């Protein structure tokens, strides 16, 4: 009734709404944080990127709520001598949203509180413990209008490794599951939990990604995304 | 590889760029062409839409084309004591290209002679015979960087009538099929002939439509569209 | 709600059903009808081959009537100093099936009379004019339960070139459109009329081809499938 | 290149073929293992269904190796004064397999030993410990040629409550990975290991399910499939 879908293997500029740091190499890749000329991640960074094409999520008139599947294949890695941040997480955010606080909030919010009015979706992948929110060990969230996600689940983060996801959305259960696999390492970890998006997100959103490099000097990391997958089903009726 | 599909039964203006008289009606109908507060269509009228995020038609590095698919329903209206002009069409253009000469140059160029730096593959819908280049009776054509188009096939136009267009692109053959039903008519109509993307688009396309009213009196149509399905895939060898 | 889609581009008898002188060739090619050593086609040969799965077509419960397409590649060649015939057909048959008579009958019918027993729908590409029912020039036509179709068009038959076929059906509209190009010919033909499906075939169908070589000497082809897509949806309402 | 994917929320009998006990019953349900007039599971049941049309895995000549995915929803119930078993799993077995033993072997062995002419690839759903192979609690297991799984993962099994599936193969990676989801319960559970396909599974294999009741009063349960949809994709090379 009303469908989208695309899938890269290679990114370009071209169909992308890209923010702040985050720019598309020469090979191809999303990176979201910034590195300099010597392949090293640097402080203080956020990045965000969109597909240029807004998706409709939900419709008043209809009452009806789309279901949504993206698989992403990212890369996080980390300097020698220090550890990682703050990590990267695939939102849904209003139409032309703009980037909010850095670090451990990840260009998502400008606070730890809780904001009605954040109208914001994001499944996260932590890389760094804050002390007034995260659970301790690094982490797979979901969060909904708060840095603090709903639900999380331990995530054993290893650097350089490529890490292949699936975020699934069913309107008809609200069930949102995110999966994560390293194909070398062989391991997996799953996370889900129940979104009311209706309520949380406006009728049209757009879908990317953020990331965020730490502030204090020995928590930095690379944010690359090397290919994404996305589509949604909305049904309107015949 | 890289693939993109979208499909539309009804329209909103959030996900599409608009130019000129192009609307979108409180019914969700991609409305091409002015249509007063009466339903009347008026003279002299051009309006073009397009999908806001541009696709990608080939690949210099890989040398590769993408095979392409678009369906949609449109309904051509001409008002009692007029007759129709001067038609509508599907269009490939460079991206933030902008509208051209209006009339039965249907927006995509400024005179009726060939032009290599128009980059423009269209397939048009014709219900006005332009002397100068046009055959008698009106007709489907495919359009490469000309009004003249490089074939045409008789199309009988009947108003007020949903017409179904398939139209369909293989790069391995170059062939560029397309091809109109009326569901209650029972009539069919096909055109094909090659095309080589590669010479004439640039690697990044913008997709949709284009359509213009006469400028003569006696000589009007609404040009709305209904629906509309689009697919691209083009391989980079995984 | 209760979908399937196949395509093979190389054919292989692991997953057809053959009947008669239906064969896959060592190439990957379903070769309908006979071929001797020589690389020459015989006379009086009969051949159909299918899917192994049983295709829902509708559901006397719910009402609800599938919509199909399919989409392949044949290859009709004619030796030196003949003729071509009979020609090949997709058809929607019961589950189980048997041949039936040969020659200008596609292997579908006993005569050349209307049967509502016979529960056939197909999309004819005859190569020989029958003079008892078929009109002079050679045609695709949609047959349902009679070997006189209910539509026909005119087709350019030209020997050893392959034709790609496009036949959907619309149950909405209850429309059969079926379209014939030849890739290096430039040349396009289409068809369309109405079927109602739910009272001319059963519940569940397979799907697939039939072919026929004429029974007179000097009247002869091959009849081969180089490679074949099909789809069909039907809803249930969730 | 080939590819064949397939949808269903309700089954049929027509398109299966079924093994022993499993049955297809009126609401449309297939039902694995026996059932009797009251509702009441039987002891040692064994019942095995497939889709009708085999599926070619990979290709000799070419070496290619296909990628599948497959969701499907179970349930799994107990009777009052019992506990579960055996289990039941998604199964790639050779065109024309059996069924072996009954009990903790599902179905698909003889004995608790690795057996290289098994050509068996399952993802198995234990919900019952056997000291000789098992771990301790209710686990998800990959099964290579043998009912002791090369990996697994804790399962937290409650009876009556529907479960969904999914089930990812990457040829390229050779990483399957399979997810349990809970929607009431908003519970999930993941494992992932590699399978080399190549090595252990035929050309084609036919696709589907095993489950077996206990042989002990006490130990029993329903093996219920509810929905069910795969997808395979093999490339020749154009
Ligand atoms: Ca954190
Ligand atoms: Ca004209
Ligand atoms: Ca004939
Ligand atoms: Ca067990
Ligand atoms: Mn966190
Ligand atoms: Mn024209
Ligand atoms: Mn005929
Ligand atoms: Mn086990």
């Amino acid at each position: 009734a009303s469908q989208t879908s695309f899938s890269f293997q290679r990114f370009n500029e071209t169909n992308l709404i890209l923010q702040r740091d985050a720019t598309v190499s020469s090979k191809g890749q999303l990176r979201l944080t910034n590195v300099n000329d010597n392949g090293e991640p640097t402080l203080s960074s956020l990045g965000r990127a969109f597909y240029s094409a807004p998706i409709q999520i939900w419709d008043n008139t209809t009452g009806a709520v789309a279901s949504f599947a993206t698989s992403f294949t990212f890369n996080i890695d980390v300097p020698n001598n220090s550890g990682p941040a703050d990590g990267l997480a695939f939102v849904l955010l209003p139409v032309g949203s703009q980037p909010k606080d850095k670090g451990g909030l990840l260009g998502l919010f400008n606070n730890y509180k809780y904001d009605s009015n954040a109208h914001t979706v994001a499944v996260e992948f932590d890389t760094l413990y804050n002390v007034h929110w995260d659970p301790k060990p690094r982490h797979i969230g979901i969060d909904v209008n708060s840095i603090k996600s709903i639900k999380t689940t331990t995530w054993d983060f290893v650097k350089g490794e490529n890490a292949e996801v699936l975020i699934t959305y069913d309107s008809s259960t609200k069930l949102l599951v995110a999966s994560l696999v390293y194909p070398s390492l062989k391991t997996s970890f799953i996370v889900s939990d129940t979104v009311d998006l209706k309520s949380v997100l406006p009728e049209w959103v757009i879908v990317g990604f953020t990331a965020t490099t730490g502030i204090t000097k020995g928590n930095v990391e690379t944010n690359d995304i090397l290919s994404w997958s996305f589509a949604s089903k909305l049904s309107d009726g015949t």
